[PDB]
């Protein structure tokens, strides 16, 4: 209120693109993990 900077709303932003990100990069690292361990037969 006297300073509601509590998170500068670029640090809420901030984060929330930063934790999306990093979501991203473990979802497209398994896909690859399971591709290069080499996904399966699956064919």
């Amino acid at each position: 209120p006297e300073s509601p900077k509590g998170p500068d709303i670029l640090v809420v932003l901030l984060s929330v693109m930063g934790a999306i990100l990093l979501i991203g990069l473990a979802a497209l690292l398994i896909w690859k993990l399971l591709i290069t361990i080499h996904d399966r037969k699956e064919f």
